[PDB]
């Protein structure tokens, strides 16, 4: 009686929701689709792959569309030997944990707050004086309550043996820059720092790229274990056509253009960290000093094979694809107040920004976007259009956590900040907002950074700003162009 | 030959799926949208913000729609001083870890199972006798196999120094109640306990509110670290209009109504936990005793600016929005059998329920919904409509884990139970089932709780029941009303 | 001036995106739906439930559709007693940690690399010699750099007391096979190993089945704690009709067919691991030796009640549902080169494969798909259609991580490999690609495994291959059939 | 020491140049060629019966 009465208890308001219902929950409807197949094919680079060099590949035409694209990287296992035991000790310098430049830079900021005879003190007494000076510095700069000295003395249990390892997220770090080219024109460009920021914000829970890029979430002991043997990494290249099947790049519609991936590789000296400064780093299998020719890479492409009728239709009329392109503003930081002039073009969906200390970069911690003592490097930021506040001054947590909560699949674990003009900037096919930067005379991101950011040992810290913008790729008569 | 043969190998069954295909995977189609912009604007309260008080803000009209809404809370850093060293030691009492009322309440239930001279025993001997009595209690009540005494002796390594900290998820705890008002009518009401339950069930992986609300997942050492300095929290207010862009509140259509947020704040005594009972809690920067006027809050609103044509269309005909409203049944618990009479109205989508021990509340652990010794407080529950079982007796795990698995984005880490009448209760725009409680003469939730729940030291434990219900908000001639 | 200028700054390209816009972000539209209700009902098996037996249930007709289906399993708490203290010590043998067959099998592969007097060595000296021989084995087989001996000596801190526990993910392990039958015909079949693989790949972040199936992510101390008391598990049965509301099984349309669930239960000897070989395992409450009749299970079904008009429409014309069926190829492995001949039928969406060592199975670690020393058991795999490479030789990481990244909600934590022909194999209602195996004369999965896989102590290791295939379920005149 | 980069290879192809009339005829109607393709079955052997 009650359940039937609920179906009868309808009024004029229910008519807007349920009158002439076009859907039922109790019967499945499905759509028929055209026939297609997927094939994954690995392809060698057209030029030699080496650390610090640029390499390119011309993408083969082994199907009708191009869907997924992965850079397959093979890194050798690492071993170490004392320089005294080596017949040829001359190698490039690597970052070493016995010379922690990041810890030395952090100590340099607290030196003015050390009370007593620091120079003559025992090692254990120096560690105590540094921890007390950190409390005095943080009280003076941040009105922070002092932490117990014992809580600041975190011994990272480092192993009592010699090692070397590939840096955190080495699969991204290796790709300093990649360019997707069609007919000799650059269609899009991605950077190592952008790839990491995109994975932090858009990386879905349970599908994080951890193993696929050599990322351990800053657990040095896991990087050491992984680096003792050969590593095979599959780094996704997040081009517009890899984001949705309807955006797959129509190879058949671009028949008269070569499709190329160009990759600028990281220098070998930046890719490795060692336990001690006096160690030589060896290729674990070959027992020779590690060299720039030990980088191996290939391109793994997923091709789509279409039925003849769909292939012929796509060849006759591929039309236009909405694309997202990436733009970059890279700036050196030497002061706590920084203004970035964002000379980006087109309808910008969103931008990302973050800072890297010089000391973190020099320590080989390339994706450590933290400030001094691991703090947030940004105090506040403001966004100006034509000297008018588009976003008034907001604290770092608003740009990092509130923007990520509103617009992104994930909140960043590092100090990555974002701002979206789009309601859904991760939707590759549905435009949901933008600001046209080609119609603004000035776009300025004004930053107030933490105290002493870009001073002394951190002179030439880096500001990264990346923007995502809409453009249109047009296919006509076997040619493709922006 | 094989791939072409697959496209030809079609029969009468494939016609229902692929005949006259209206979609292709090999060409992107996109829709054009109207022009809009988003602006985030921070606004002060109209009344003073203080602990234990009620404050309100009249929301400004700085755009055409209202989308996201965050309560921006600023909490001072905490320090502690001995009461003997303080010129004015008189402060409100705070929960203290040297007087663990929750642990004392748990010990009180096992006192009848202590064999031997408990009163005269050494401290280490008392801890042994309590762990043995816990085994005897759990064997007698639950037929549990005894745990090794050493496995029950979990020392939480508490630091050997003085501290105070803000309670777990302080950003939610501060909001005892918030009311969204339009034209003086309450449109919706949210509670601290509901906000926490909603984040447990609907909080997406990689987008949990942890830092934004001061939540550490019960790691006291992280709460201590965070509480030594100023904290800025961004607490999302999950109103119907914050859930989807098409539900954004049409400011232009409600021109003759004031929009107000009212917030009832938590008492300061409930917000802080200290290491010892004899400590005074100080504002870390000001070096004065912490007081009710040290709470600071503002409202951060995201406005939408529309193109004139869409703004004019929305002003002429905003029509009706489907809304979700929240209802609450709050009850004291003094027995292991509890019947809650759910006097909720309208088409209910779902309800949540959970229990809080008096001892957990008094210990300042406001979101600890566990039973005695951290067990599940519910043994079983039944749902009755007009004295007829709508859901027959089911064990706690069915209401907690099976209902969350079927209908929610996440399973709760705490003892939160749910039940959905909707197939998709997290979809804000598509009704997918409900029960109309305004047409039921009685709705009863019958609970069988764990043994001794609501007895002795837990007299006046709390039952929370929250329901989500459909209603319609109508916009007409510049006015808005339910 | 700028925001209005952006709305005016439109060209011929914007017309494809925004001309005649059919959607606005500033007004919600909702659809009305038909009236329905959900009811969860628990039902006993029609036959006795026992370990190692087959049991069936005839599903009741308590609503119009069948939606969710959970196997509710109740396992007793475990206790242990010395065999010498037991009046009837005769019980089935259980795996024991004092006889670690998996560790003994791993040691057997490194015996040829032990230098010195192993047989006469002290226990601590034998552990050192085994760790050194592991380095020599891994250097010889994999060109691995040696790990420090201290880093290989992981003591799992096992408790110094007697225990027994239910094996990891016991809720899946108990279900050796389940069959969904309609009118005496098997519509679909699921296996324990498939259920685990499906949860690894398709298990969403924050909705993992951990507690619901007794899974701890290989933390033996948590399995021990859980196994001391009665456990209630809710194992989801992932049939086609549980995946989407529009696929709910139409009970009213199948009126003349009995609906049955058949379950083949695991043997009791495979379900329990004990600290020592000389222990008897007891039912914790009853204080009797654990026996095959101590398994309890029931079926929890969610019924849908429809409004009379929708019920009558569905009875008159339920039509056809697209279904996914599961197929299995199970093979013994006795060599490092393995070819699996996949005699699957119908349009296959995707397949999963993985290996289990005999030693891992015999140790009671049923979901440990790792190789020797916890390594990846697959070096490479190739997929052939009619002796032509459909997927050329690819390394294990491509089949495990790249395929999961492209097509699945999660990456597997275990050595589960997949390959999809579908762009969205987790979409239950939208076909997005397949390969028709009923039109291929041969489908071969060729595997190169790690060295010594399937040799000596691992003779009769297992290869599992599972495929997901499309079929059609037809409803006509109160009958249902494939 | 001999290394993997010491392999050198190039492709030597014989091209046919046709008279314009035959080239034009072939461009207009090359039709179909009968081809022979190669297929492979590769198997490991661990027993005297295979």
């Amino acid at each position: 009686a009650g359940s039937l009465t609920q179906l009868l208890a309808t009024g004029s308001m229910d008519a807007a929701l349920t009158q002439n219902a076009t859907r039922t929950f109790w019967k499945s409807s499905y759509q028929k689709h055209s026939l297609f197949a997927l094939e994954s094919i690995n392809q060698p680079f057209t030029t030699q792959v080496q650390f610090g060099a640029e390499s390119h590949i011309t993408v083969n035409r082994q199907g009708d569309l191009l869907s997924w694209m992965y850079l397959k990287i093979v890194l050798p296992g690492l071993k170490v030997q004392n320089q005294a035991d080596t017949v040829q000790p001359t190698q490039q310098s690597f970052a070493s944990l016995d010379n922690d430049v990041a810890a030395q830079a952090d100590v340099s900021h607290v030196l003015p707050y050390i009370e007593g005879a620091y120079t003559e003190a025992s090692l254990n007494t120096k560690e105590q004086l540094i921890a007390e000076a950190k409390n005095s510095y943080e009280a003076a700069k941040y009105n922070a309550a002092p932490l117990p000295v014992a809580a600041q003395m975190q011994s990272t249990e480092m192993p009592d043996f010699d090692y070397a390892y590939w840096t955190e997220a080495i699969g991204f770090h290796l790709i300093k820059r990649a360019e997707f080219k069609v007919g000799g024109a650059t269609i899009d460009t991605i950077w190592s720092e952008l790839l990491f920021a995109m994975e932090e914000l858009m990386g879905r829970a349970g599908r994080r790229l951890t193993e696929t890029i050599g990322r351990t979430l800053r657990r040095p002991t896991e990087l050491m274990k992984a680096s003792r043997q050969e590593q095979i990494l599959y780094v996704p290249l997040p081009w517009y056509f890899t984001k949705h099947p309807s955006l797959a790049f129509p190879l058949v519609a671009a028949t008269y253009h070569n499709i190329q991936l160009w990759v600028q590789w990281a220098q070998l000296n930046s890719c490795i960290i060692k336990s001690r400064s006096n160690l030589v780093v060896l290729h674990a299998e070959r027992n020779v000093p590690i060299s720039d020719d030990h980088l191996r890479a290939s391109l793994e492409c997923t091709y789509v094979h279409l039925e003849a009728a769909e292939r012929d239709a796509l060849t006759a009329n591929a039309g236009t694809q909405l694309i997202v392109q990436h733009q970059a503003h890279l700036q050196q930081v030497s002061s706590n107040n920084v203004t970035a002039r964002l000379n980006f073009n087109f309808p910008v969906l969103e931008f990302y920004y973050f800072l890297r200390r010089k000391a973190n970069k020099d320590a080989g911690d390339h994706f450590n976007f933290s400030g001094i003592g691991g703090r947030d490097p940004v105090v506040s930021a403001e966004l100006l259009f034509n000297n008018t506040a588009r976003v008034t001054q907001k604290p770092a947590v608003w740009w990092r956590a509130v923007q990520a909560l509103q617009f992104h699949s994930s909140a960043p674990l590092t100090n990555i900040y974002s701002y979206s003009f789009s309601l859904s900037p991760e939707d590759p096919i549905t435009p949901s907002g933008s600001a046209n930067f080609s119609r603004l005379d000035s776009v300025e991101l004004a930053l107030t950074l933490q105290d002493d950011f870009g001073a002394a040992h951190d002179a030439n810290s880096e500001l990264f700003v990346f923007a995502r913008s809409y453009n249109i790729l047009k296919f006509t008569n076997g040619l493709a162009g922006l």
